[PDB]
């Protein structure tokens, strides 16, 4: 069934599933040993069977024989050891190194037999070992981050690398031994466009199938004729950082002020037009997500009556420090800077004098700026973008440190009975609604427009920037 276009936003930088976390088009050439399904929730897809012992510090899988990769060789459970183990290599030097570093040992008792040894308990670890499994015979001659699979990368998935026109696309085709069964697409080219215009443009001509969607365009491809337009919950929001290394925000009831400053709905009209919802909480759109916390419901006056107490008044002054700070917000993301232009007016209200920069990615450093707007949540794990967010640390930028934060998330991600792992994420929201680490807005709705041509997409809760809404392109139809 032909080829089916994506334009996607953003180009990929390394085709290795580690090295890199975004969801680009390393998701469409490489599987793992699970997978997350319709509903979020890591099932088995290069194994077929495992089993955890007693402790629950040992993770016994059982591959699926004859698993190829795009070069026809078998993938056996050297590969799956390669691929882990080389995370916590540390002259690697992986991005996710952190992210499965209370991995004790990956072992090969067989080579369709793989066994994982923990340092601790950790539940949320087949969510994480959902990352792509890499050939080990193409690496023995290179070193692994420049090496030239980086390039033509060889994978697990229904489609196989092809061609890649570095600032252009990236070509792939249907896979034909992959065990997966499959739609009826047999090209997959994905097209890095990054003005939101061509891509509406491409997608009226028709030049492209799927493109993800700016709130201020949905108007228009709504009225073609040959798009449908998508509008999906997501667990990615946007908020403000906190930079604990100023003694602005030392003080809790000056963050608390700040938050309270907020008119959260008013930017799900001014900004979103209504596709999202108002932000509270680092894991609201999960289940673990704790509804009654403190969250701060716009309230001018609270805000302006916490800072003389705190100290600040004019009418903005402490003890001679004058409250000024500067809010950071990167570009390609149009939305973050328009939400910081709306944080630092909104902010003026109560006596502060902001500075919005929009930067670019190389130029900024976050732990250097007073505040940054961040992006984050994630719709799997409660453990994914909490841990790694809200501790001593990961990479937590903010510097912020609370001592019941720590050990609440610390036991949620070591305890095993899910009813209980609800109880230490409810206190961890708790605690952090009256110590908070962020200023959180709004969160997002994904929008993509997909040719009226395109069947099989199947909705669920998507990461950051919809990262994971063609997470099933292999069942998807043309015509
Ligand atoms: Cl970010």
């Amino acid at each position: 069934g032909k080829t089916l276009v994506y334009g996607a936003e953003f180009e990929d930088e390394k085709l290795n599933p580690i090295l890199t976390e975004d969801k680009y088009t390393n998701e469409e050439i490489f599987t793992g040993l699970m997978k997350f399904d319709e509903n979020n929730i890591p099932k088995p897809e290069i194994a077929d069977s495992y089993t955890i012992s007693d402790d629950k510090l040992t993770y016994d899988f059982k591959l699926k024989k004859g698993i190829k990769f795009h070069d026809e060789t078998e993938l056996k459970a050297e590969d799956v050891v390669f691929t882990l183990k080389s995370i916590l290599d540390e002259k690697v030097n992986s991005s996710l190194k952190p992210e499965y570093s209370e991995i004790k040992d990956v072992q090969a008792v067989n080579d369709y037999e793989v066994k994982v040894i923990l340092k601790e308990a950790f539940p949320p670890l087949l969510d994480k070992l959902t990352i792509g499994i890499i050939p080990k015979h193409c690496f023995n001659g290179k070193d692994i981050n420049t090496a030239e699979f980086n390039q033509k990368p060889i994978g697990t998935g229904p489609f196989k690398f092809v061609k890649w026109d570095k600032g252009n696309n990236i070509t792939l085709t249907k896979f034909k031994d992959y065990y997966g069964k499959t739609g009826n697409i047999e090209k997959f080219v994905v097209k890095f466009i990054a003005d939101y215009n061509v891509r509406a443009m491409q997608l009226q001509t028709g030049e492209i199938d799927v493109a993800y969607l700016e709130p201020s365009q949905v108007s228009k491809i709504e009225k073609l004729n040959n798009v449908k337009v998508y509008k999906v919950d997501t667990a990615d929001y946007r908020c403000m950082m906190y930079n604990m290394k100023k003694d602005i925000w030392k003080d809790v009831n000056v963050r608390k002020a700040f938050n309270y400053a907020l008119d959260r709905k008013g930017m799900v009209d001014g900004i979103l037009l209504g596709y999202g919802s108002e932000a509270y909480s680092p894991l609201q759109i999960n289940k673990f997500n704790n509804p009654d916390v403190e969250k701060y419901s716009y309230n001018l006056d609270k805000s302006n009556s916490l800072l003389e107490s705190a100290g600040w008044k004019k009418g903005r002054v402490k003890d001679g420090k004058k409250l000024e700070f500067t809010l950071t917000a990167p570009k390609t993301d149009e939305v973050r800077v328009k939400m910081a232009e709306y944080f630092a007016s909104q902010f003026k209200k109560i006596g502060a004098e902001v500075k919005v920069d929009a930067l670019d990615w190389d130029a900024i450093k976050i732990d250097k700026c007073d505040a940054f707007l961040l992006g984050w949540g994630s719709p799997f794990d409660a453990d994914d973008h909490t841990f790694r967010l809200f501790h001593s640390s990961g990479d937590n930028n903010g510097s912020y440190s609370n001592p019941k934060v720590d050990e609440a998330l610390y036991k949620a991600r070591t305890t095993t009975d899910e009813n209980e792992r609800k109880k230490y994420y409810a206190e961890f929201q708790k605690e952090l609604a009256e110590d908070p680490a962020y200023d959180f807005g709004v969160y997002l709705k994904a929008l993509f427009g997909v040719n009226k041509r395109v069947s099989g997409v199947k909705e669920k809760v998507l990461g950051h920037h919809g990262a994971g809404f063609l997470w099933n392109v292999e069942q998807w139809n043309v015509n």
